């Protein structure tokens, strides 16, 4: 139920330990005007100061003027923070405008195609997003919704998505959650405790060639489709093959408990975990926060399933780019289709009360 | 509380205490044969008693046969029950199969059309439900994963729905949770603990027409996408009027508390509660027991979510038809709009560890 310190040198939902829920939405911004842009920027960050802390935002839900909309549309009423994270995200294609061409970081790369890629154009993409994570689904969706109202005639939502459940973990003094294939889905990732990790693999360096994203970080988001049918059909052996872990447990392939080191040669040649791990890699390694999602039926008599892959890194050149060309030979891939794709560059946090979101670009 | 009671007179997740979350899933059935259907409902009841005590299903998630699929998919080991329940329902459409159709009860009416239905009639019907209710929407999204899977070949999912109400660790259980308009939701409803009125108004009665039902009950359900923009952009009074009890505190109009009485003459003349209200329907009442949704954004780039209503009464025809009828010049309808529609006859309970879903039907 706490609330998370909104303020830092870091934007917080990156390393803040992975919470329950998630509501990701991708924004297209519709306002040429640089000023009027700038202005919605600090009304976004102060709102944000207002709903991490479990306040409405401006003047409140009601008790305002009879005859004028509430500034906030109070079905957060009496609800705690919940952990609410809010986390901006600034899109290669928001660059083209108000004359920021020459800001656009060289590690925010676009992806190139990969083997398997089925995107829809309609949920990639995007000039801008908000991650919101909380524990309670009716608080982040407030969150959003709030910001969205607030942004009427700047900016537009391209698309969202909801994450009913974490498939990861920041904190490995915790039980690691499962995806919906049945597999842990976090025991090696980077914790935020490990300060030393995030420095060097997470957060963008002056020195890295974009001063205004100094403690920042960029994302890649990758909606991932689930084919449960094929997967449920499989043997308990096939499964653990996959991934190189037992699926009871989550050791690896040999050994007797989950957070054991593996043996990658045990593995087999094509195993994910072997294939991601980062001595298969050139160390490249990468800060994962996904969530499960199912979004109805497929219209053919199945559930409909998948993972909405998220991953901060350092540089997308040296983090996602690396690590999923290696995955080109995955087992996994028979069991899953990558159809939605975006990537942003995360500025750093919001140092203070003064400050606001993207003040270091703009 | 962890785990609720699978046993009873009455299927639980009607009177029992309402969780955080739903997955409802409506199901069609694709076999002919009754005595393959009696042994679904045999695995099924069996599957159901592992679930809602928080075990796999069958022989287990792992540790079997390394060359057979699990038995369970796995994806809740780990969990606890989280006070799952799951309720079977029957469709009318399911008395047309397995010579059935005389014992269709007389109870389970045909909904009629109402002013303002867009039904999308994928989203609508179904020859069974599943309601899983649970505080853990994994634990949810497992039980409906699982007997899908239990009866691929004899039943398909024909839609899927994910709800939430409140998050109970954060959220006072005495404390009325709002719907995603805002406002207070339930606070005059039939509440578990009146088992009185739960017999006059909600269980079926042997002397009601239809044997096998006794004890049983009769669901509507109802998806109602709200249109979240159109109604933030709405003036406080006129929420307010649409009502007839005010944002904050919830109160009628005229009074000072949210369960005080209301004053039916004070408010407007199709305000939401004023037409609902068990007075102006010759006494109508229901047991509501229903969970917001927010299942993304549309083509439009609106949020996509509202009020996954649904209903138990001891007869539709006394229950939610009267009620939904008048209703057709209700405020609100300018904010909503009916998109998904389904009634099913939901059996007695599961005595003991003898019986078995359907038992008095079949
Ligand atoms: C539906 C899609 C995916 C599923 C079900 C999945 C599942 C898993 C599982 C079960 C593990 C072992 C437990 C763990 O350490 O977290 C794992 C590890 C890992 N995965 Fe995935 N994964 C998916 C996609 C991806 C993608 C797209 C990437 C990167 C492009 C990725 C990168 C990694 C990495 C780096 C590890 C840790 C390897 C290590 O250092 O030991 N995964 N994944
Ligand atoms: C999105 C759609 C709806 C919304 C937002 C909504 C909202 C509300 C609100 C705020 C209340 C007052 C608090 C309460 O007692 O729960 C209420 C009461 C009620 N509503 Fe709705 N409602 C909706 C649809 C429906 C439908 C479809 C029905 C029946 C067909 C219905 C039947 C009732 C009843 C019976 C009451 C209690 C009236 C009383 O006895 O005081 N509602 N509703």
């Amino acid at each position: 139920g706490s609330a998370v310190p909104f303020h830092g040198a870091h934007q917080a939902g990156i390393a803040t330990p992975v919470q329950d829920r998630l509501h990701f939405a991708a924004f297209d911004v519709t306002t040429e005007d640089r000023a009027a842009f700038v202005a919605l920027l600090k009304e976004w960050t102060a709102a944000a100061r207002r709903l991490t802390a479990g306040h409405a935002v401006g003047e409140g839900a009601y008790g305002g003027l009879p005859e004028a909309p509430p500034d906030d549309t109070g079905e957060a009423l009496g609800l705690k923070p919940s952990r609410l994270t809010l986390t901006i995200g600034f899109g290669p294609s928001l660059f083209t405008r108000f004359g920021l061409a020459d800001l656009r970081p060289e590690a925010l790369a676009d992806l190139p195609k990969f083997p398997g890629d089925n995107l829809d154009r309609a949920r990639s993409g995007g000039d801008l997003c908000v991650q919101a994570c909380a524990d309670d689904p009716q608080v982040a969706v407030h969150a959003i919704r709030n910001l969205a109202r607030i942004g009427f005639g700047k900016v537009v939502v391209r698309w969202s998505q909801l994450g009913f459940g974490k498939t990861s973990s920041t904190t490995p003094d915790k039980q690691t959650p499962r995806n919906l294939l049945g597999f842990k889905d976090g025991t090696r990732n980077i914790a935020g405790t490990e300060k030393d990790r995030l420095d060097r693999f997470v957060w963008a360096a002056e020195k890295d060639g974009t001063p205004w994203m100094t403690g920042g970080s960029y994302l890649v988001a990758r909606r991932i489709r689930m084919h449960i049918e094929t997967w449920d059909r499989a043997s308990l052996q096939e499964q653990e093959d996959v991934f190189g872990r037992d699926k009871g447990e989550g050791a690896p392939v040999g050994k007797a408990k989950e957070r054991d080191e593996p043996f990658l040669k045990a593995m087999k040649p094509d195993a994910h975990v072997r294939l991601a791990h980062p001595d298969s890699n050139g160390g490249a390694t990468l800060l994962r926060r996904g969530y499960s999602f199912t979004d109805g039926t497929d219209g053919l008599g199945r559930l409909d399933a998948g993972l909405f892959f998220l991953a901060y890194q350092r540089d997308i050149r040296t983090g996602f780019v690396p690590v999923q060309r290696n995955l080109a030979t995955d087992a996994l891939n028979e069991y899953i289709q990558h159809v939605g794709s975006a990537v942003f560059a995360v500025p750093p946090g919001v140092r203070d009360a003064d400050d606001w979101w993207g003040s270091t670009l703009f």
